[PDB]
């Protein structure tokens, strides 16, 4: 743990540098786990958001974030990192956290990235879950160990 990776980590800048995939994404203070601002995905349907991030080769990182649901979800709530692989049909992977608690819970994995990328690695927040429940997510941690 030295540099994050992750632009505006803690949404403390709002929207910006993260895509905005199903127009459900906002920052706002009641998502907040640290500073003014936290990231709400409003429930009702599978939604999320992410931002592309190149890695290093032959690289270990440490993938990490704070969530949780205003309410019991049915499914979960996602922090990945995904890219293809250089290899015979371009192997997609996922390096995946899954969060399904309603008390902000901190998780984190490790991985090493391969000696090639197929494509640009990217960290998707994923709130699949289809249940009424909001999800709060707030500083998303990538970095190098
Ligand atoms: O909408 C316009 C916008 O689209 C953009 O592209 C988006 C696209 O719209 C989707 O939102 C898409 O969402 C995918 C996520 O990125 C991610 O790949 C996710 O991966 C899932 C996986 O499918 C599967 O569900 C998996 O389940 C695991 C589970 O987590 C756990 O491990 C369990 O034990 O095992 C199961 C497997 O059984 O978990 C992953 C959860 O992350 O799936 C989503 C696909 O529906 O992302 C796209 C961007 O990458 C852009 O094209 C943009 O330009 C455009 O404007
Ligand atoms: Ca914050």
């Amino acid at each position: 743990h030295m540099v994050n990776m992750v632009s505006n980590p803690g949404f403390e800048d709002g929207l910006d540098s993260w895509q905005d995939w199903q127009q459900d994404m906002s920052a706002v203070p009641e998502a907040a786990h640290n500073g003014a601002l936290g990231l709400k995905i409003g429930g009702g349907k599978a939604a999320g958001g992410g931002q592309d991030i190149p890695l290093k080769p032959n690289t270990t990182y440490i993938l990490g974030a704070w969530a949780k649901f205003d309410s019991k979800p049915a499914g979960t709530f996602d922090v990945v990192v995904q890219y293809h692989l250089k290899d015979a049909n371009n192997t997609y992977v996922q390096h995946i956290l899954n969060f399904n608690e309603t008390d902000w819970t901190y998780k984190q994995l490790l991985f090493t990235t391969p000696d090639v990328f197929g494509s640009t690695p990217q960290l998707a927040l994923w709130k699949g879950d289809t249940s009424k429940a909001n999800l709060y997510v707030d500083d998303v941690y990538l970095v190098e160990v």
